[PDB]
């Protein structure tokens, strides 16, 4: 699968997305990583967020990072996160895709979407 790819979201990130419809807009072979971090607003701990790309990673360059690492955010995918210190649980070599889809919940076009793992998709 590619960019124009059409595909089936399998994985349930967040409400909506489970089995959505969905386009591929975007697709990197990079690390993901799975990271925990104390929102900057100050709200509750998000825990075990999948995913940040290495190229989300302040300083990070081409050097892949440790799980165990202390690292700060440089991704918004939701209030609170740009900007955070977070811990890497988990590192994995992959490719990640960027998706639009349907949420099936209310039937909002989502644009854009980061990011869902090869695994995480159905074609």
């Amino acid at each position: 699968m590619k960019v124009g790819s059409q595909v089936i979201i399998n994985t349930s990130h967040m409400k909506g997305m489970k089995g959505a419809e969905a386009t591929v807009t975007g697709a990197y072979d990079t690390t993901a990583y799975v990271v925990s971090y104390t929102p900057t607003n100050g709200g509750q701990r998000v825990d075990h967020h999948k995913w940040v790309i290495q190229e989300e990673i302040k300083d990070a360059g081409d050097k892949t990072l440790q799980p165990g690492d202390q690292v700060i955010l440089e991704a918004s995918h939701m209030k609170g996160m740009k900007g955070a210190t977070a811990e890497i649980d988990s590192a994995e070599k992959t490719t990640v895709y960027m998706v639009d889809y349907t949420s099936t919940t209310s039937g909002e076009k989502v644009k854009n979407h980061k990011w869902v793992t090869e695994d995480e998709l159905l074609e």
